[PDB]
């Protein structure tokens, strides 16, 4: 049982992932108003909420997501999109470390999530860290869902400790590297992140710890069941790397609860 | 508002229509129990149900559904499925009103329709006789979400007045021919038909009432949004043939509404 204000935050955030994926962003002026389809969104819509810069595509994993300008709720939202065709993805995913001390030492990240981010770090590092200038009270939030989630925690990790807090929300992320960086994702300061999951999403489950990979903690583990509304006693915060108990759990998993945090997301009505 | 029986009712049927496209039936033996992915049909999975017989891509129509015992509630349920993909189905969708005399009276409905049932109408008339006269105590109910709620809709007033009741539950059903068949659902005895739109779901409005195109009375509109859940003082019985006021209003119309009756239908997470 998390706290009303928490489980807004953790509701609005889904919506800024899924909004990653429903927007009609593709790429349209910056400065517009975001809004999705499919009643995807609208906690964003209500928001004076805006966008500051699209990608589509870019650089070597073809990443995409938005950063927002939320005047409501005083943030620079990065979101990231996970994949468009998370079955394929899921089936295709590597499980290859490479090193990152340059973000920690000791540390080993997925391969293709790391060089993803590698890859337009410094383009979007500058975008953020502009619109930090204009806004220096607002408060930065990474947030993805699935490879968006992935995404959006590697960013975090790189990009903190530059002067400003980064907060990370992420809806059933995979695993991102090894246990080092587990370890620096539990401790690491200037910003929190909230590692959410639900039932028995497949998604966070992968890359499997096998492969040499862990999870940071604590993790937030909603209970409630696929196209059930959340309700703050669904909510369960679990702590300890690679903890079990939450998603983490000896069962089989299920791509639909994938889709449903808070409500649908990775998918567009 | 309606009663909470209704509403009850409303919420099986929209998930045995549901069924028609997440169910794992196939070439499901006879005798199966009925079970969804995605956790698209809860309240049928909690009852006795069973497969009687499946169909798939039957007769001209390429129509595909099953049909169902259900012990627990005493039923005997034959569900329609709508198209594989309902986006393309909308805008392929004809205008053509064909004569239907067979049926009632200088009554006309929509050629598509009314061919694809006509074409498969006989086996399945022979199953569900069959099971009628293996459960006399049964209800006989025929349901079915878009294009299934229009065939259904056909199906019944085809089979009625032949000693069992059927009564008919459709889905974001679109209109289905002129205003006396509008008239003949309106009055049929031997059934009721429980005609269920949502908001401003696009399906309901087509074809068009300047294509000639009338609804039976009444409408039991959905308010509720898309993704919310519905209560049952979220469903307003509308009263009038083309009345207004529901579903049918001149604002402009949505397919995302079409795929959120009391939870996810038409698609599979
Ligand atoms: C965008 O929403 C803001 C308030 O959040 C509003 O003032 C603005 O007019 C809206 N713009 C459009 C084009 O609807
Ligand atoms: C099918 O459902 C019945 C009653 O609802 C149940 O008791 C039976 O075990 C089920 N069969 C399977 C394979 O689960």
């Amino acid at each position: 049982e998390v706290s009303q204000d928490l489980f807004n935050q953790f509701n609005l955030f889904a919506q800024y992932s899924a909004a990653a994926y429903c927007g009609k962003n593709n790429d349209a002026p910056a400065g517009t108003n975001i809004t999705c389809t499919g009643n995807a969104c609208p906690e964003v819509e209500k928001a004076d909420a805006t966008f500051l810069y699209s990608f589509e595509d870019s650089g070597v994993g073809d990443v995409t997501g938005f950063l927002a300008l939320d005047n409501t709720n005083k943030l620079i939202v990065l979101s990231f999109r996970g994949s468009r065709s998370i079955e394929n993805w899921i089936g295709n995913l590597n499980f290859d470390l490479k090193e990152i001390n340059d973000i920690c030492s000791g540390c080993r990240g997925h391969d293709g999530f790391t060089s993803s981010w590698r890859s337009v770090a410094d383009t979007l590092r500058q975008k953020v860290e502009d619109a930090v200038r204009e806004h220096p009270d607002y408060r930065v939030v990474f947030t993805g869902h699935s490879l968006g989630g992935a995404l959006a925690t590697v960013a975090g990790a790189d990009l903190r400790g530059n002067g400003y807090d980064i907060d990370v929300f992420s809806y059933g992320a995979p695993r991102v590297g090894n246990r080092a960086f587990a370890e620096f994702l539990t401790v690491q300061t200037g910003g929190t992140l909230y590692r959410i999951t639900h039932t028995n999403d497949i998604v966070p489950r992968l890359p499997p710890r096998e492969f040499g990979y862990s999870h940071s903690s604590p993790e937030y583990w909603i209970k409630s069941g696929t196209l059930v509304p959340v309700t703050r006693n669904d909510i369960v915060k679990i702590e300890g790397i690679d903890a079990t108990g939450g998603n983490n759990q000896p069962n089989i998993p299920d791509i639909p609860a994938h889709l449903w945090y808070f409500g649908l997301i990775g998918t567009c009505l």
